[PDB]
């Protein structure tokens, strides 16, 4: 919105949106860029960090580049980079409204020897003065160095602000697994810290906390991270620190919140309404104090991450640098980067390695070297430095428990963006002199450690994995892989690609297309035998689905025969390296109030439970560091081995695809067609796409897997130490806590009794163990984040009549494009509201890169669908059928037809009898290719199972359009997954969109009162309700001797409630029957149903329904419902009776 978009690098100096200014009070000037108000962006390096630095000083995963944003090329993308960046991020409710605090959060102005403000640049005349908040820089030294620079350190640290200073690198982003990070997320972050430079919150340099305990070295050393980067991080990290109660704090809090209050003060006291002062700026102030210094406290890309669509770390974000061996991409707007985000969503973006990848500074903390027997080296190993300062030491130690015990969820909805649009550019400003500090270089070594080891490291297998050779083979055995003279070995656990491919070996050529898709298929499959291998198993701390190639990929009890059994044997506990972390906590003095000495009893009473409060509150605290450091010393450890496992995962995937890659290689050279390798090719686009999704599944099980282990050694490891700690504490308390009393000079001796017993504490006062909660800590926003962008709904069609206008959407969030007639209408259906053809032309086309299908791909396309159907020749309905490949959905004869076909011709159509009647029918087609087997479900019962062993490829478009023709068709909650389907989700599916407290007919439609339906027993389907005359008056039954002269009947239901239209459960209803006269039904002594005249005379029914029947309802009196007679005349007539069989509860309403 108001960025603005219009400046290229060359537009010239005109000192109103492109300026000349000077940097700090040297004599240095850059150019700088208005986008918006306060905010400039100075497309260029950052001036006060060396560029060429020395060598002795370059730090480890730092790009050093002289000749980085040198050129103008650089300086317009980088320019048109930032621009692009905070676009995307004012397409955003949250994140414009962050901005706008930004634009408005100018650093307050000095006073009387009228006011003069920090927040400016100087021109080179040094006489043309221009507000800014906000300055976005290129790098400084190192170029993949994001950064926010203080302008004036201590403005910025006493309630006043500063102006800020970011550098930054749009030009390059990274890999988090199996997705690329998003820039514009990491630029959030940045202006998220540049908000406690304009508040003037900055916490001292020293108000760090530990962060991730280093157990690649040698003694008890923490990484330290400072508490702001800490709360604006977010993740997962911060849920240790910030609990209820809080258990760790400092006066920067407590402090913040006062000269908050000073600042907020003078404003309001003093320059609120001054004429001598001016709007541009005192209704900024008004606006920068409308926020509170706990809104930006509790503000972090959480909210964000939620917001952008964006996945970005959520477990020790800070310290990545010794998890990851980061990779960095070369990043193109705005075709692959849209106002939306990376177009192609995070996931599938595929962007390009930058050549900068190998000026990448490699200065690990040491380099495993292996050595054999023979003590030569065969491979030596890395492991990096997370980047942090260091201990040194102990931090839990040191910190005490502050005996004194002094929510929300979204943090800038305050702020009124038309209100702040509303305020008038700053124009005039007065200079404060001295608005700014010299600059400081600091610049340091790396010091790295050899360790010799005959023992191969998790880190060794790891590389293990890597390929040297252009050409090469597969292998299991680690040492031969390394042994290998050639050395064309590559360390695999895939058993199975490799088992199969050692078969296939000395066979013949790959010259069908034929013999290629039978071969990656078996490779494929193959993978997925291998990669997803697991078993679940018993520990105390749960069921756990542990990865039976665990022990083979980083080789930890691998030392067995069998990975699996043996972590059965070892425990969690097992798995790691570093086990006896934990150190005693620092806790509070010995006394309780000496003025209570001399109380008596109901006043001591009630002051000794305040003793007990504070008490069992701050246990909850010292429980806390507890946690903090299972996370930091022993989660973190379970993080080393899964950073791991996840990179071997990708590490095996890729192996394949070059194999792959090398097999179409060989395709061709070839007797093949030119377009028909077009289509190979694109097939094994999507097969090896098919892999990557195979893959992400191998990455949760590890995920599960580690996570829990990692919670089984807080309950079973660090807890019972927790049980110790705890009651000596108590049981030290508890002496003298009886010591107290026994001072007391004013209580009686029945008072020394009962306040004794009263006032102790025990063992069950501290069972504070919620492994849920401890659970819960691991769902964080991202892993939320997560589970959505990965879901198995490639569609999902959620459609709302509008404002005055028709919405037909997708709540599956992928591409899927709906693309129709204007003339379709929505009618309710089923839940929502059901698509409706007429049934003319009118056809919608549904769009998506998965449903081209392929080779490999599993999926499943579930509807509803009522037919107005007719003809028994074949019609075209629902299909991606592209010219004689793919699948199509057929009406035939009486029912549907299942077409599925490949490229080859091969074929299982299958007929589906009993569909075209309009009833409602959910129908669920499931395609599994893993297993060859083809799932067909017709509402709740499966219909249908058949093999699909001789189907190949049914590469098709990437649209599945919906047909229509001639006979109006009713379609709903429309999907594609790309799992196949068991019958249990079939029957939850069901009965989820199927139970809405509404009460249906016989063609699953929803029922509305006063309508003329038939009834029909559940006992007796297809012989209809009928009236006679025999005893007194005119009965119900049904006629059972076909044509002893009874015909049939007409039902109606009626309500209470004059304007109520449609039946619920739980309602109240009066039935008629069309017959002679309006006729009202009455349970009479008898308890038989008859049709009376007689308007009071009608009884007042309730309507109940079948939970597991949809088109079923029940008619009922007061526990007693209605049932079918004994066989009597021939005539079995209506009865309220509690003595006949229960199977005629059920009463079905067909019109």
């Amino acid at each position: 919105m108001d960025i603005n978009d219009d400046l290229n690098i060359n537009s010239p100096v005109d000192n109103k949106n492109v300026v000349i200014v000077r940097a700090r009070k040297t004599n240095t000037f850059f150019k700088a860029f208005k986008v918006a108000p306060n905010i400039w962006v100075a497309p260029e390096r950052y001036y006060g960090e060396p560029l060429d630095i020395a060598e002795e000083y370059k730090l480890d995963g730092g790009i050093y580049d002289s000749n980085f944003l040198s050129q103008d090329s650089e300086r317009e993308n980088f320019l048109q980079a930032i621009i692009t960046l905070l676009k995307r991020i004012n397409n955003t409710i949250s994140g414009k409204q962050l901005l706008s605090l930004i634009s408005t959060a100018i650093p307050f102005p000095y006073g009387y020897v009228g006011y003069r403000e920090t927040n400016y640049i100087e021109s080179q005349n040094n006489k043309n003065f221009y507000a800014s908040n906000i300055v976005i820089f290129g790098p400084g030294s190192n170029i993949v160095e994001n950064n926010v620079i203080c302008y004036k350190k201590n403005d910025a640290e006493n309630g006043m602000g500063t102006m800020a200073e970011i550098l930054f690198q749009p030009l390059l982003t990274y890999k988090y697994n199996k997705f690329y990070i998003d820039p514009a997320m990491e630029l959030t972050k940045c202006l998220i810290k540049s908000l406690y430079f304009l508040y003037g919150i900055k916490p001292s340099d020293d108000l760090v906390v530990p962060y991730r305990l280093r157990t690649e070295l040698d003694n008890k050393q923490f990484s330290q991270l400072n508490i702001i980067d800490l709360l604006i991080s977010g993740g997962v990290d911060l849920e240790f620190i910030n609990t209820n109660p809080y258990w760790f704090t400092n006066s920067y809090f407590s402090n913040s919140i006062k000269m908050f209050e000073k600042y907020k003060n003078i404003y309001e006291t003093e320059i609120e309404g001054n004429n001598a002062i001016g709007n541009d700026i005192k209704l900024r102030l008004k606006q920068k104090f409308q926020n509170s210094v706990q809104d930006i406290w509790n503000l972090n890309l959480n909210y964000f991450s939620k917001e952008f669509n964006s996945i970005i770390p959520d477990r020790f974000s800070n310290a990545l640098k010794h998890f990851y061996r980061k990779q960095y991409y070369t990043m193109d707007y705005g075709d692959n980067y849209n106002i939306n985000g990376f177009v192609n969503g995070q996931i599938n973006t595929k962007l390009p390695l930058s050549d900068k990848n190998t000026n990448i500074i490699s200065k690990p903390e040491k380099v495993v070297n292996l050595v054999n027997a023979n003590n030569i080296s065969l491979m030596k190993s890395n492991i990096y430095g997370d980047g942090l300062k260091g201990t040194t030491e102990d931090f839990y130690s040191t910190y005490k428990i502050p005996y004194n015990e002094e929510s929300d969820n979204f943090p800038l909805n305050n702020i009124s963006i038309e209100e702040v649009d509303s305020i008038p550019e700053i124009i005039d400003i007065n200079p404060y002199k001295d608005n700014s500090d010299d600059l400081l270089f600091t610049q340091i070594t790396s010091t790295t450690e050899e360790v010799i080891t005959h023992t191969a490291l998790p880190v060794n297998y790891l590389q293990a994995q890597i390929i040297t050779n252009e050409n090469f083979t597969l292998s299991s055995d680690f040492s031969k892989v390394v042994s290998s003279k050639d050395k064309s070995l590559v360390y695999s656990f895939l058993d199975n690609l490799m088992s199969y491919l050692e078969t296939i070996k000395n066979d013949g050529p790959i010259d069908t297309d034929k013999k290629y898709y039978l071969w990656l298929k078996e490779v494929f499959k193959n993978y997925s035998f291998d990669i997803n291998l697991t078993q679940e198993i018993d520990s105390s701390c749960g069921i756990n689905e542990v990865v039976i190639w665990f022990g083979k990929a980083l080789n930890i009890l691998n030392t067995s025969n069998s990975f699996v059994e043996e972590y059965q044997n070892s425990g969690p506990i097992s798995l790691i390296s570093k086990k006896d972390n934990l150190s005693e906590p620092n806790i509070e003095i010995d006394d309780i109030p000496d003025s209570l000495l001399g109380l008596s009893f109901k006043d001591l009473n009630n002051k000794l439970y305040e003793i007990y409060s504070k008490n069992r509150v701050y246990f909850r605290k010292i429980y806390f560091n507890f946690l903090d450091q299972w996370w930091t010393e022993y989660y973190s450890q379970y993080f080393e081995l899964i950073c791991m496992a996840k990179q071997s995962i990708l590490a095996q995937e890729s192996v394949v695809k070059q194999i792959i890659q090398n097999k179409f290689t060989d395709l061709s050279k070839a007797s093949i067609p030119p377009d028909t390798l077009k289509l190979i090719k694109e097939t094994t686009e999507k097969t090896f796409i098919d892999l990557s999704n195979e893959s992400q599944i191998s990455m949760n099980r590890v995920d599960n897997f580690l996570n829990k282990a990692s919670i089984c050694v807080f309950v079973e490891d660090i807890y019972p130490k927790f049980i110790s700690y705890m009651e000596k504490y108590i049981n030290n308390i508890n002496i003298k806590t009886r010591e107290f009393i026994q001072r007391c000079t004013n209580i009686n001796d029945n008072e020394k009794s009962i306040l004794i017993n009263s006032y102790t504490f025990k063992t069950i006062d501290f069972k504070f163990l919620n492994i849920q909660a401890i659970k819960n800590f691991f769902n964080s926003q991202v892993e939320q984040v997560m589970k959505e962008m990965l879901s198995p709904y490639q569609l999902l069609l959620f459609a709302t009549r509008g404002p005055n206008s028709n919405i037909i959407e997708d709540i599956s969030g992928k591409n899927t494009l709906i693309q129709y007639t204007e003339s379709v209408e929505l009618v309710y259906g089923v839940n929502g509201e059901s698509l409706y053809l007429k049934s003319p032309n009118e056809t919608v086309e549904f769009s998506n890169n998965f449903f081209t299908n392929g080779l490999t791909n599993n999926f499943t396309i579930c509807f509803w669908l009522r037919f107005t159907g007719k003809d028994d020749d074949k019609t075209r309905l629902i299909g991606n059928k592209v010219n004689n490949c793919g699948w199509e959905i057929y009406f035939e004869d009486n029912g549907l037809v299942f077409e599925i076909i490949d490229s080859n011709g091969n074929q299982e159509s299958v007929y589906l009898s009993n569909v075209i009647n309009n009833n409602w029918y959910y129908i669920s087609i499931s395609v599994d290719r893993l297993k060859d087997q083809l799932l067909i479900f017709i509402n709740d019962k499966n219909v249908a199972n058949v093999s699909i062993e001789q189907i190949l490829n049914i590469y098709s478009t990437n649209v599945i359009s919906l047909v229509n023709k001639n006979n109006s068709i009713y379609v709903e909650e429309l999907s594609v997954l790309d799992k196949p389907v068991a019958s249990e989700e079939v029957i939850r599916n069901y009965f989820s969109y199927l139970d809405n407290s509404y009460i249906r007919d016989s063609s699953k439609s929803l029922l509305e009162y006063n309508k003329n339906y038939q009834l029909y027993n559940y006992v007796f389907p297809e012989t209809s309700l009928y009236e006679v005359n025999d005893n007194n008056k005119s009965y119900l039954s049904l006629k059972n001797t076909d044509g002893i002269n009874i015909p049939s009947v007409k039902f109606k239901l009626i309500n209470i409630d004059e304007s109520k239209g449609y039946v619920q459960k739980w309602d109240e209803c009066i039935i008629c029957v069309s017959d002679g006269t309006e006729k009202y039904l009455d349970i009479s002594e008898n308890n038989r149903i008859q049709l009376v005249s007689s308007k009071d005379n009608a009884k007042k029914i309730t309507v109940n329904t079948d939970l597991f029947r949809p088109d079923c309802i029940t008619f009922s009196y007061n526990d007693k419902y209605f049932s079918l007679s004994l066989r009597d005349g021939d005539y079995n007539w209506m009865i309220c009776n509690n003595k006949v069989p229960k199977g005629a509860h059920l009463w079905i309403l067909k019109s």
